[PDB]
């Protein structure tokens, strides 16, 4: 079969292409409710609505209900992942110094600050480890992910 280090390779691929939607996120999303709206639009509009993909990569989309956060699913039988075990999950927040507050809330209420990212598979230790809280959870198997997704 692939080689679990392989396939951590090939996931970390992935958390490449999703680096432009985090830019988009800083400069044009996070400055408003409304143009964190718009840059889940523009962006998921891309590469025929999936958002970025790849050989390796199925899609990368923003939360359709304007959250930021973005799920990347990978083409499994290419990375050598489980069916159903494909997305990674990044979650937003910003960080005002002092505390982390999810984007969509931070946006809202004009918190002004830095974008931090939390990235979650099947596991969240090193999320959790870093502070983060509220994570949805991914699917990739923990031993297929990078270390900042376990």
């Amino acid at each position: 079969g692939i080689d679990p280090f392989t396939v951590r390779t090939r996931v970390s691929e992935g958390l490449v292409l999703a680096e432009p939607a985090k830019l988009m996120i800083s400069t044009d999303g996070s400055a408003s409710t409304a143009d964190l709206t718009r840059a889940t639009t523009t962006w998921n509009q891309q590469s025929n609505n999936l958002g970025a993909s790849s050989k390796y990569v199925t899609s990368v989309l923003m939360d359709a209900g304007n959250t930021g956060v973005i799920t990347i699913t990978y083409v499994a039988d290419q990375v050598g992942l489980p069916t159903a075990g494909n997305t990674l999950i990044l979650s937003p927040y910003i960080n005002d110094g002092n505390t982390r507050t999810a984007l969509a809330t931070a946006v809202a209420a004009g918190t002004r600050g830095t974008i931090d990212w939390a990235c979650t598979s099947a596991s969240n230790a090193t999320a959790t480890a870093q502070g983060f809280t509220g994570m949805a959870a991914g699917s990739v198997p923990q031993e297929f992910a990078p270390a900042q997704c376990r």
